[PDB]
């Protein structure tokens, strides 16, 4: 019985192999057939290739020793060797061609899911090209879904050699009839074999998964599409930044390249943007997830006006100031999305670009009140609800768990209207005590919020809707303004409250907005339709925001 | 009696001011005088330059109001107009055109040094532009200067309106009379005058420095070279990243940009780049900090063994990867330069540049012993009186101040030979037990280093030290390599420990090895030669990291 998996990259994980390269750069250059094999494999143990796996010297220093096998496979070839021609030109080519195999990976992901442990052991080089970057990018992507990565030059072994088979059992603290293992070699197989671990020889992808489900008993081949990857709290990069005196936000940071400032709405976290964290910094961009003033980490004063608009756009410029940033592409959600539209009006030289999802671009309304105007439809009555302070704080925050559980569900589940809220007295009086968990969310996702929402509660996130009269007025400021920057509206198809038609009028205050649309989405974008988002904000920002 | 300066921008801190644009445009152009100045004006306070001011209106809705101002401007000219003509060309050049007047800003840094209150009140617009980045990034390197950052667009009031005097006066909470203010326009200094605050009618810089002078009888003009821009911990962005179960290590972070991890040594903080962190920022880098293992906030582990050198770096290769990063430039000091060599001969991949100050690159020497090695020198005595554990953190633990203020002093000052340490028994056994302050530092700095090593102690650092045998296995597989990725070693004359001399071999496995060399720089070249270390890297990190 496995407990264990263990695959190749090259030829495995990541695909075309580079041995096929130099029988494929043969072929197209007519040179005999294996003579450029026999220049990397000549001396075997003692030869410049075995010297290389073992981190003996690095990839600079084999390309002349590469190239000196060379000389004499073609002087005992007794065929003419071609100028224009570098070994180093041929090698970057076939790394930079590398790309992973996503089904296999898929496959990994679905095993160490069912309690596996996986590791990649693997025959590799310690790289100095001035071209490194690209391979370090993809080893930076796959290690973070393994346990394990084992590689032939750190550890000075290399397969076939028997150590780093009795080296990899060490590691993976297993017997080796609990190890399954793939590699495209058959040699490399062979010593694995005779201690009893469980081998599939990758030919072809869809065979070695059709062996691998089989000796596994685990589903791989067929799967349901599977769910972006999502953010391990204890295992990201906390950062905290004291904003003025009593205001201190926190955030998490993810990846390198443009800022990319991540805002989420009520009642919320950092944490709601999980999916997006690593698929945005995997697309070139650097995250920085908010915990928005009042929530999480981050400092909550008690004060109402502490949370009005122009205080909470004021704070966001000194985060930014305070990093050292210039600018930052602006994404928000809910709440996050109204701050973001107004940090587009009063700062567009702080803003790179700004995108929201759910919220529309709301315009003040000259000569008619915020009350007025929110009274006119019953989906805002909600809000009227949140004004009394300590009666939204009081029902929020009697059962964190029921809160949450209650709130975050997919559209088909839901189990509260939200009007007849202040009728009703109450956002949880037609709810269960004990509600059912969401497809959306897991019993520890919730037990996060629980834990987050512990430390300040309700009071400031609710007075985000407690600043109605002064945001009004600050708004009435940008009235002859116009959000020429680039824009991106992405519309939630089965968002009761903050609904796409609402925002067909906003071409006018913004002409070159661009569009997204999301179908059977409801309030919760992010964690609902976590593909979607991740595809049409990474398309937008490829294109938009550098 | 002032305690209060207030510079305008335009004319005033930034140079040259975008008004003599028009006149210069025109002059080349062979327009009519003043016509390009008079489409900017029409209409005055009602006119779309006065809406464009107060925030009414954003810069790319202005551009084709001013452009109709040239329809009629010219109408009533009687004079052609050219095609090939743009006005957001001529005003994104002369955007692009206004720098940082340096004797300016260095006159505002010193009032603000002397205990002044110091203010930027100017007259400018939201910005929407696609090249809005270059002033944006001119404002957040200005702002962080001043106590506040007065601006008509947020404000909604404009120069020469009453006003806003009034509203200036106000946020710096001072008299009239006790208020200096600068500007290049007649106009908006008389109701200064009125309200009876001291005026300085800015043409040319060394002149209204004059007056600015004798009026505050500060030094200001012919004052000796500046040291460049410090942190103030407090202000700060502080991140947390655990690196393993046991391990977090803190780094404080600024810019945006290619990575540059800053390595400091022993016995020091991520704080003895102080002066390298804002100005490698303003350089275009994203600079890391480190508080290095055993520091600090970082976590300080009792074990020898956690600060082998191999653990050190598998610590910062995790730190990399769970920051999201594929590769950082290396930059380190003593230690922190050892390790960086380290990094770049066992993860050359995710090592995008390497450089140390001081540290020389150190060749493991098979056959001999670290132990012989080291003794063969008198210099490196003091690292035999910190093997055995108890000793040398009993002695630098007593005194935290005596400790700091012995140790850091300029190669003039020096208190302590460090030879005879093990003889004379301790490495403060010569010394004062009240010593002198350093002219390089402050009694507040000193304050800072005591508060960090009151947390852990001298233990963590000293352990650095301690794994000599260790260290000497591990860097013997590193024998046959070559460090052949871009590499910098900085020389100090003075350090009379890590002299210049060790390094002459360097090029041996280092080839293409840039050297940079510093006079009269003793063992702290950061907080020593801020200036010229700061000149080294980044004329460095621009030729070869990017
Ligand atoms: N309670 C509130 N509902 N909407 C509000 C708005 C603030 C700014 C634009 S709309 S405050
Ligand atoms: N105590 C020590 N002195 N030098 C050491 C070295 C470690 C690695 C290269 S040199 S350990």
């Amino acid at each position: 019985t496995l407990r264990a998996a263990v695959f190749d990259l090259d030829g495995v994980l990541a695909l075309p192999a580079v041995f096929g390269v130099l029988g494929r750069t043969e072929e197209a250059l007519a040179l005999p057939r294996g003579l450029l094999n026999d220049a990397f494999q000549k001396g075997g143990p003692e030869g410049a290739t075995t010297r290389l796996m073992k981190g003996e010297i690095t990839l600079s220093q084999w390309i002349p020793l590469m190239e000196e096998n060379c000389r004499k496979c073609s002087e005992t070839a007794k065929v003419c060797l071609p100028k224009n021609f570098s070994i180093k030109e041929i090698f970057d080519k076939a790394i930079s061609a590398r790309k992973i195999n996503r089904p296999m990976l898929q496959a990994a992901l679905m095993l160490r899911k069912k309690g596996f442990t996986t590791a990649i052991l693997t025959n590799t080089w310690l790289d100095d090209r001035a071209e490194r970057d690209g391979l370090a990018q993809l080893m930076c992507e796959l290690k973070m879904h393994f346990d394990f990565l084992i590689e032939s030059c750190q550890v000075g072994m290399v397969k076939p050699e028997p150590q780093i088979y009795k080296f990899l059992l060490d590691t993976l603290k297993a017997s080796p009839s609990e190890v399954v293992f793939l590699d495209d070699i058959g040699a490399n197989l062979k010593p694995a074999r005779d201690l009893g671990m469980v081998t599939i020889l990758v030919q072809d992808t869809d065979t070695a998964l059709k062996e691998l489900e089989k000796v596994t008993g685990i589903q791989l081949l067929n799967t349901p599409a599977p769910l972006p990857t999502s953010c391990n709290p204890s295992d990201m990069s906390h950062g905290y930044v004291t904003v003025k005196p009593r205001v201190r936000l926190h955030f998490v940071e993810l990846g390198s390249g443009p800022a990319v400032c991540l805002c989420h709405g009520f009642p919320e976290s950092w944490y709601s943007w999980r999916y997006q964290i690593p698929a945005l910094a995997q697309a070139g961009y650097r995250v920085l997830a908010m915990d928005m003033k009042g929530y999480g980490e981050s400092s909550a004063p008690p004060e109402i006006e502490e949370y009005c608009m122009e205080v909470l756009c004021k704070e966001m410029v000194t985060f930014l100031d305070k990093l050292g940033l210039s600018q930052a592409v602006f994404i928000g959600h809910d709440w996050g999305g109204m701050l973001v539209w107004y940090m587009a009006l009063f700062y567009p030289e702080r803003v790179r670009a700004v995108a929201s999802l759910n919220t529309p671009f709301i315009p003040a309304n000259p000569n008619m009140s915020p009350l007025e105007s929110i009274k006119a439809n019953p989906v805002f009555d909600y809000q009227l609800y949140f004004q009394e302070p300590g009666v939204a704080e009081a029902e929020l925050e009697q059962n964190l768990s029921r809160t949450f559980k209650s709130l975050f569900r997919a559209s088909d589940e839901s189990v509260l209207s939200m009007h007849k809220v202040c009728e009703a007295g109450g956002l949880f009086v037609n709810s269960p005590e004990e509600p059912s968990l969401s497809r959306m969310v897991t019993e520890e996702e919730i037990q996060f919020y629980v834990q987050q929402f512990k430390k300040s509660g309700f009071r400031g996130p609710l007075n985000w809707y407690r600043n109605m009269e002064r945001n009004w007025k600050w708004a009435c400021k940008s009235l002859g303004r116009k959000i020429l920057i680039p824009a991106l509206m992405v519309t939630a198809e089965k968002d009761f409250v903050l609904v796409p038609q609402m925002s067909q009028h906003m071409e006018d205050w913004i002409p070159h907005l661009k569009r997204g649309h999301i179908e059977d989405c409801g309030h919760w974008t992010q964690m609902d339709k976590p593909t979607e988002v991740n595809q049409i904000l990474i398309k937008w920002l490829d294109s938009d925001a550098r």
